[PDB]
């Protein structure tokens, strides 16, 4: 088998980060060549590992094993800024305007998020990687478009359709007037299979593992069960639901007391709606959940 | 003054939806005819509020005033695809064809946060509401194209020189042989037009309030202030940094303890690094901040 | 009344460039300023007059009112390409590409006699000469575009439809994501009328004669024949037919009796087929038709 | 050898088509399959041979080897509109328009000349014919496009440049924003190299036999001059001159007499002028040129 794929998603601010990074470390521990990849262009990861990542692949410290790759639209745009500058050079004219349509795309709102589009694809190509765990946080919208295929494929037939038509019509003009399709269908085609072998990845329990984090609070459990809804339309399959931030069973003052109750109870919420699957359960530390020991400590509580 | 805007922003899952709710609610406890406008595809508000909403305004029940809408990119594509489907009727191979086009719209990454940017304009050019509470996060790259506008001037101009050369050829051309950048100037125009207006009201403190919302944890506190730093650049001024989920005084059990000296500790980095701004601080609920009673609640506390 | 247009045309060497020159001789004996217009690259007329002329109106020698113009796409090509190189100065890329667009252009074979069609419609639409006389062999096919209008009305009409279509679909394009028509029918229209003021002009007597020349020669008889024909199609008057080289009574070798004796019977013939329309009979000159002498002659000799 | 090319210019009216229809004549004599291929939208070539033609080659009654073909844009035109009509069935809407479309283009005045140009290449790639004669009046502006070849490969090599800094573009768009030259290059290319056959094939003497036909009569002189020097420039090879009509020896009437000492002079210029070349007369016949019985007696005077 070539690449695994591990994915965690789940409401905001659950620790979709956290158990990514936590996974990360677990896996790394038994000798496996794993990366995290982060859409996050607040870079949690940096503030976990307390380390500075890159567009490219970085060895997280003290693991020749362990990477994060941080998207970064920007970056990479200022490098290729810098690189199509050279080219340019004997046309400053179309040079400067290139430049121009360039920062504005980089600039338009879609853009930044179909970046991370490109490098997801990237990496569902690739191998080079033992373990690939994706940090950002898929949905039922941002994985949309894996129903793209089938669209693709009606319009790609009414573009061949179309292709005929203007052929004949084009032969006969050039031979009346003095004096396209085929690489819009290949570009076409292309994004097409690259799409589906996706789906196919992970669509397949045996190379890819989607899991859901939640917290024991009506919001997270809600979304996140909305997000098992989606999904399973798609048909990624969701192996696990971790809880998190558990209050522990020592707890004295009224107010854990109380929290912990209403913990108690949405605990039933997602034993009721998830517990067709497996469950792990992670506890709301003392501490922040920052260093790699308190990383290690957490896979440890997982596994 | 016509239209008054607030934005809540700050680390994921930090309350901002939660805040922005509770503002919405005060707000209209003054007697004052406020929207509060989410992109969250979760659809948080739902879940708050307990009421379904649309990509049309809707009021929240028991108040005429205030009124949620969610954008819904894929909503308004269905209805659209109805609709054009009965002007394509001429052609249906033109029609299919537009179809596919904007299904592949649709499911492409971008266009899902751009729906988002088209409404967010429609609403900074808009009245009616007295008050437009902007649920959505922005940051220093949500908010970047605000940076558009110059560069638009550059291009534009570029678009100008390349118009006039056009010409002297063009006419050559159609009387030796027989036998478009008016439009593109207008677009270009008009967006940078409304992108002006828009930076101009953001930038100005009498229109618009900027907020923050953080949680003591050295995360949320160093995102937060790296937006604030973004944000001051493009002249938003950031009039007030909400504090959220505060464990209250009375702690007993050594955990409640321990995670409320780490607390303090991170309150004094808050009042380090936001202490020239107002800061408001908002307390750890032992309920979940669900209902329309502790949204009143919470307001109150805020107020 | 404006402008009235005299055209000759017929077989190839009959004297319609002959005949051309004498009219605008005899009409400017008569004070009245007219212009030649002369599309043969062969550039007869230098040789009928003895003189140079140039793409701009030249006043012919002793006459301050008879001008000629003789259409040379290649030297007002020539001075464009000069023109046109100054103001691509800030883009030398774009501007040797639109440099060499340009002469390809003007090597291509139809380009010569769009030319000479752009030249003829500037003349029909001018003022500022009394009389303009068309040397350019008009038939059949070189007027065909005369039928052009209606043509242009279906085609403008489908376009309409098609525009209406895209700017439903355009328009949602542009909202869900960022970031013609008007121009092509605005071109379309200015043609078809500058060409139906021209097919009026024409079509009317008052305003335009058109005239055919002969040989006493079976071939050139039947040829303006079918001119005569085509044309009357079009709704263009044929007001006068001019046999030419008509070989003198006072002949006497058996050779001169023969071609005249068959001159005769080919004049019959003549007067067959035209002889509903005013015929002028000219005689073959002892010498070639040449001097300006020999042309107020023939002119004489017309009236 | 596959293909010999022969073919007739000079100025309008002397003879081309006369002298090139006795070739075809005479050419088919001896044994030899000839074509005879004509522009003439007047259609010369029925009223000599007294024969329809078509824009398939005919052959001349009498003759299994002679054919004729008569170049009509506008009849294989409207071979043309049934035939696509019946592709379109299935779009009406697209279907019109292209109809609308195609007529535009065959109103327009270039059109007729360059479909004259498409067949005349056709012809010069052509095998099946021993020997093709061009009726159709080359001149150095018609014959102006041997000199494309050249620009077409100066705007290659920049259109090859484009196309390299618009791949790297487009890439990086993709990527970055989801989500022509080849064909471009591949049909300037064909083009090129047609016309580079097609120039060699002219500027060769072995394989084409270009012939000037002029009147002792200064102007046909001065033009078919004038057309030998631009010739000369493409490497075209000059290798016969014909005078044509010149008046017979006997001769008695002033007239006669007169214009044939006119002649006499004018074949003293011509002498000088083309003297450097071949020159064949042929004197102006009692009859008309007509008949196949005054086309063989021509051929055999020619040889
Ligand atoms: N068990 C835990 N105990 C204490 N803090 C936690 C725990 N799990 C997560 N956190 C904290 O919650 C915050 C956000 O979680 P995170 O996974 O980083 O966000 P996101 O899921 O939005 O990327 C971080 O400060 C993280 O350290
Ligand atoms: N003061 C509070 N006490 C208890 N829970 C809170 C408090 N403030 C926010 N929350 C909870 O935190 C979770 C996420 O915060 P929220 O603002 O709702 O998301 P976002 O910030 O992404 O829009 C919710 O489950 C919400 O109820
Ligand atoms: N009456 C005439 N006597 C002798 N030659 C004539 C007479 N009329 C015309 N020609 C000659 O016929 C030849 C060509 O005719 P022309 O009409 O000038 O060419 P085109 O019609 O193609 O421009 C010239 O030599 C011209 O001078
Ligand atoms: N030797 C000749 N004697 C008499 N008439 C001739 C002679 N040669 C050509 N002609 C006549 O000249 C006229 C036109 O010549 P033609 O070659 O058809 O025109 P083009 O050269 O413009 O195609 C015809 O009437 C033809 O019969
Ligand atoms: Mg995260
Ligand atoms: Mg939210
Ligand atoms: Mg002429
Ligand atoms: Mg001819
Ligand atoms: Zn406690
Ligand atoms: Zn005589």
């Amino acid at each position: 088998d070539g690449t695994k794929y591990i994915m965690f998603g789940g409401k905001g601010g659950v620790g979709k980060t956290t158990m990514s990074a936590a996974t990360g470390v677990y896996l790394a521990e038994k000798g496996l060549k794993v990366v995290i990849v982060s859409t996050d262009p607040a870079h949690s990861l940096r503030d976990i590992f307390e380390q500075e990542f890159g567009h490219e692949p970085t060895k997280v410290k003290g693991y020749d094993n362990l990477y994060v790759v941080e998207i970064d639209p920007q970056k990479a745009m200022e490098e290729y800024k810098e690189k199509l500058k050279a080219q340019i050079e004997e046309n400053p004219f179309l040079g400067e305007m290139l430049e121009d349509q360039l920062e504005m795309a980089a600039l338009s709102p879609g853009t930044d998020e179909s970046a991370a589009f490109d490098v997801f694809l990237k990496y569902m190509d690739s191998n080079e990687f033992d373990v690939v765990i994706f940090d950002t946080a898929p949905t039922g919208h941002t994985l949309r478009f894996l129903g793209m295929p089938e669209v693709m494929d009606k319009y790609m037939t009414k573009l061949i359709k179309l292709r005929k038509q203007m052929s004949g019509f084009m032969k006969m003009m050039k031979k009346l007037l003095p004096f396209d399709y085929d690489k819009m269908l290949e570009e076409l085609e292309k994004m097409k299979e690259r799409i589906v072998r996706a789906r196919n990845i992970l669509s397949d329990p045996e190379r890819t593992a989607f899991r859901l984090v939640v917290i024991p609070e009506e919001m997270s459990i809600l979304e996140s069960e909305r997000a098992m809804k989606a999904l399973q339309k798609y048909g990624i399959p969701i192996d696990a639901v971790i809880v998190n931030q558990l209050i522990p069973e020592d707890v004295q003052c009224d107010f854990c007391r109380a929290r912990r109750e209403l913990q108690l109870k949405r605990l039933e919420m997602i034993k009721e709606k998830f517990g067709d699957k497996v469950i792990a359960y992670v506890p709301l530390l003392r501490t922040e959940a920052k260093g790699i020991e308190t990383l290690k400590q957490i896979a440890k509580i997982l596994y």
